[PDB]
């Protein structure tokens, strides 16, 4: 379905509750006169990006919220002005989830988090640490089981175990994320991707699993456990299993730290239907009865809507989904998640096939995350380079009414002053001053190029 | 002006023993009737290279190790070729300081590192730690006297206490620096940085003292304890002081980590003189009694010539120097160490005197350090950027077949090009391969724009 003015076109993913999304879009179509359509198109968050502007992407996107910063950073998504009465309706944390340099570019409506899934009748004591699953995977195969199947072809199933011993993605410093320093290939990260590889090596697991075998092997009764998130348990309500959700393991006595999802909803800034996606979203989706059809058709995890999550709450499913959230992070939303996600999706896949080692793998990660940095040094850098000299002195004088020590300038050329810019405010917001302060200091040409 | 041909002009810091230098010229001029004259300009390490760029300056210029790297590079300095039963008269490890790019660039001399010297009238026993010193203060500033005074005004002398505990100037491993991998705002060095402002901020130190106001409080008796090397010990000796030269304190119970010199004599590549200079530092300074001149002057520490070190090694002074120099690290000769020194310079002074916080000071010092590798990454990416696509895939194709895996250049964007290239051959070789092989791909104009380059 083509965006047309008086409809709406929503994009939410195949493994979310998209029949129940469909109810609620029923719902508004009686009481409005408005058709809403729900569609789940393969890879939907790679291709927002590339048809947004035009009448084959969708009004409404939904997606974890870490993609969408980069979404904002493009100029796709509109701004989001909630009332008071409504703001106030979700808790703040979802709120903080969805707001990028100020302004909020989406709706929260569930907060996720991986936990660890098992097999009652195999196993009614699961292991409360990795380094158990060797044992118990052994002592399975001997009945033609396994203790473990997840899915390895995404590297959201395999962080929790990568985070454990101390990898990270972005540093958290000064009240933001220094994107030049990764830890992706520090003695953590490579501790917990070792103890991967470890147990394909001794065909514990193996390396094509994915998210479909998996499924499977786990709602078959043919794997003891496996790892996934609330929208999973409808498909094992579904099978026979009487299955438990719990704390993940701890690995080397640290807990797993899942990288926590806020599922969002986004407004396309190309959309003639803003207010109408604002009042299906609102009004009809972030209300009990909303919120309960998508769940009834596949759990959505903590919802952000208070009224609602004070019933969820009391299921245990929940509250091991909470547990296991607070022990994770919560994801940036910066715009260099996405080429975070791909280094890592490539290192796992890589040293879990043998085609590298885990050190070669994580080395080759962490150079592919941290360029976003070096190419933000070169091209704020290059900008500066044009500043004829007294043009860059009255530029370092306006960065301290805008809002760096002049001392720490004074000196400075157009790379040093690049380097000062980003590592005091990050890449966007370096970007932003400087192509504001050009216009103050009679340079629009460099403001309008930089808009280009 | 081209130096003068059928002399030697030599160039050595006035602290070290110049004038023993110039007696071992007189026994050339004795011997061959070519006079030999020492100066010691202020800044030496830094007029060097800009006179001698333009082919004037010293026949020899001497000073640690560290600075030459960035000269070589520059084609400051002749290639030197010492016979094999010379090359044997020298510790192996002091050839390898003055090796750079595979060719040996200077004759090594002696070997410096810090010392802990002591008033043994004020202070019988030396402090184990730097932790217990604001203690020793407290008491000696009621009998008048200070604890400790040192040159706060370079970092080679604050450097040991940055390192301790973890601070280091560029990543070393598998026989190679990564000047991007910079480690001078760690833990490790915010510790020790701040451990030294807070002494200046509870009054044990000053942030004014240099050189001078430490050597003349040490030699007069009136604070028990410094930090210098050999050179340093004569001006002691002529002193009334009972002093002793012992191991650096530990700071949280790692030894301080001094920055080792190899104090190198190096030939101006643009010098005239160049046979001259090599019978000069061959067969009349390093020897036994050429050495012995100028250790007289001024102690040089543990000298690179093995049978003249054999007999200083006896000297506990040279013990506690070698001491300190396995506890530290040879410098690294790369020619991004004048920045790394600057940086830490600025930071230091600043943290200092209040001007700045540690973690301030130390956040731009990384910055300054590291823009070495992202001034060569920015250009080069620049530069490759220009090339057509068909013009960047025969790029890579020489590159990977020249008498560099393909599968990390293949797919590899200009930026991404740029960092391979960087990493895989130092900054300055990736550079002039990239225009070498611009030329050879029919874009000779990047050649020409890229040689006009700063
Ligand atoms: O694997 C990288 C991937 O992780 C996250 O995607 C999750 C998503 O958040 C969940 O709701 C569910 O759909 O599983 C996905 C993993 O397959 C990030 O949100 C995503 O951007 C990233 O590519
Ligand atoms: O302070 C930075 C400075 O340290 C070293 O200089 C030493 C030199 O090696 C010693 O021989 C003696 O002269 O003291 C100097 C410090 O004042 C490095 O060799 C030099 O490059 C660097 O700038
Ligand atoms: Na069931
Ligand atoms: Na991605
Ligand atoms: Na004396
Ligand atoms: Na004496
Ligand atoms: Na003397
Ligand atoms: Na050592
Ligand atoms: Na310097």
């Amino acid at each position: 379905m083509k965006i047309e003015e008086g409809k709406l076109v929503i994009w939410i993913n195949g493994d979310k509750g998209y029949n129940g999304l469909a109810e609620v879009g029923k719902k508004f179509e009686k009481d409005t006169g408005i058709k809403v359509t729900v569609e789940h198109p393969d890879k939907l968050e790679e291709k927002f990006p590339q048809v947004a502007a035009t009448g084959d992407g969708p009004d409404i996107i939904f997606w974890a919220h870490d993609r969408f910063g980069g979404y904002a950073q493009s100029g796709l998504l509109a701004e989001i002005t909630p009332a008071a009465a409504f703001q106030d309706k979700l808790y703040p944390f979802t709120w903080d989830a969805v707001r990028y340099n100020g302004k909020l570019i989406a709706y929260p409506i569930a907060v996720e988090a991986l936990s660890l899934i098992y097999n009652k009748d195999l196993l009614p004591n699961p292991p409360k640490t990795w380094e158990e699953i060797p044992a118990l995977d052994k002592e399975l195969k001997a009945k033609g089981k396994s203790a473990l199947m997840f899915n390895l072809q995404e590297p959201y199933f395999t962080w929790p175990l990568i985070a454990a011993d101390g990898g990270y993605a972005f540093k958290y410093a000064a009240g933001k994320y220094d994107i030049k320093d990764v830890g992706v290939d520090n003695a953590g990260a490579k501790a917990g991707l070792t103890f991967l590889v470890d147990l394909i090596k001794n065909k514990h697991m193996n390396a094509d699993t994915d998210y479909s075998i998996a499924e499977a092997a786990f709602n078959k009764g043919e794997t003891a456990m496996t790892i996934n998130g609330p929208w999973a348990w409808s498909n094992i309500d579904t099978s026979a299993v009487n299955y438990g959700v719990t704390v993940l393991p701890t690995f080397k006595g640290q807990p797993s730290k899942p990288f926590v999802g806020v599922l969002s909803a986004g407004i396309n800034a190309a959309s003639p239907n803003k207010e109408l996606a604002k009042e299906f979203l609102e009004n009809y989706l972030l209300t009990d009865e909303g919120l309960e059809a998508v769940n009834k058709d596949k759990p959505l995890g903590a919802v952000a809507l208070k009224s609602y999550e004070e019933e969820l709450a009391k299921d245990p499913r929940i509250a091991a989904t909470m547990e296991n959230a607070q022990k994770g992070e919560i994801m940036p939303n910066i715009p260099q998640m996405s080429a975070f996600w791909y280094a890592v999706r490539t290192a796992v896949i890589n040293a879990a096939s043998g085609r590298q080692t885990v050190d070669a793998a994580l080395a080759a990660a962490q150079t592919n995350a941290a360029r976003a940095f070096a190419a933000a040094l070169c091209r704020l850098s290059t900008y500066l380079e044009e500043l004829e000299a007294v043009e860059l002195k009255k530029f370092k004088l306006y960065l301290g009414t805008a809002t760096i020590p002049w001392g720490s300038m004074e000196k400075a050329g157009p790379l040093e002053m690049a380097q000062l810019l980003i590592t005091h405010f990050g890449p966007e917001e370096a970007w932003r001053l400087a192509l504001s302060t050009f216009e103050r200091i009679n340079r629009k040409d460099l403001w309008e190029r930089g808009q280009r």
